[PDB]
């Protein structure tokens, strides 16, 4: 009963290596922002007409959106194992999970003190409003709020939220996938060092079931992925749209 396995040698590298990973790619001071496109906040206390009609935030969250897409595909390029997979296998990843790792590594700046996402600075400080004026509905924004205080009552350590973000990443069951079989094996060594991880490290622990609550996350960011993808093609149909995003958006979500 309840075994606790001591972490291998590899697996204790494999962590090393996607802690190292991400601190090399998340700039919790951000820094980088003041070279975005401005965020622009027009008073809409709303109006669907209003915003498509403005989409005065877009810009500046496209850029930001952007920026990051940018980031973790450098945090992929990291992951042991991911060079080992045709290019044509590791794009198809990259693309179908890009914006759900985001919505994973934005949970390091969103604070449950007044639901929001906080990067500054006032002027980085993204509340609902904010991605309404974006060009975006309460059915996908309501929900991913919910979800990042889900995920913030996990407590997740700093190594469990890198091997998260890292099983999403590498799932076998994406759509266009070539060689299933050996990103399937390279997700089983990431989920075998979480699990061990958790029996090891983690107080009390009289629930490992931490690791079936963090398993529904990825179940949760499907749902989103698929909800963004939809609104997404909305913001698209607007005319002038192409020019307020960038052209590594437009070729991930188009
Ligand atoms: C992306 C991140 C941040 C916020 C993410 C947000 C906050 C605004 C609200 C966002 C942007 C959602 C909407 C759906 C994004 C829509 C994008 C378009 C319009 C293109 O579809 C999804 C993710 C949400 C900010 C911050 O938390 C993180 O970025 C910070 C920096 C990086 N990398 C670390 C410096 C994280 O990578």
């Amino acid at each position: 009963d309840s075994l606790r396995p001591k972490l291998s040698e590899e697996q204790q590298r494999i962590i090393a290596i996607l802690l190292d990973a991400h601190h090399k790619t998340y700039d919790p001071t951000y820094s980088d922002f003041c070279q975005f496109r401005p965020p622009v906040r027009v008073n809409d206390g709303g109006s669907v007409t209003l915003e498509l009609s403005q989409l005065s935030m877009l810009p500046h969250l496209a850029d930001l959106v952007s920026y990051s897409i940018q980031k973790v595909i450098g945090f992929a390029k990291m992951i042991p194992g991911f060079r080992d997979l045709t290019s044509e296998d590791q794009i198809v990843l990259l693309k179908s999970s890009a914006i759900e790792v985001i919505m994973l590594r934005s949970n390091e700046s969103f604070t449950m003190d007044d639901m929001s996402w906080t990067c500054g600075n006032q002027d980085y400080k993204y509340r609902v409003s904010d991605v309404t004026k974006a060009g975006h509905s309460l059915e996908l924004i309501e929900p991913l709020i919910k979800f990042q205080v889900g995920l913030k009552k996990l407590n997740l350590h700093e190594e469990e939220h890198v091997l998260l973000m890292a099983i999403c990443i590498v799932s076998p069951d994406r759509p266009g996938v070539q060689d299933a079989a050996l990103i399937e094996a390279i997700q089983d060594r990431l989920s075998n060092t979480l699990q061990t991880y958790i029996r090891c490290r983690h107080p009390p622990p009289g629930s490992h079931l931490l690791y079936a609550k963090m398993i529904q996350k990825l179940a949760d960011l499907r749902s989103l992925n698929e909800e963004h993808s939809k609104q997404y093609r909305c913001l698209s149909f607007q005319p002038e749209c192409s020019m307020k995003l960038t052209p590594l958006v437009l070729e991930v979500f188009g």
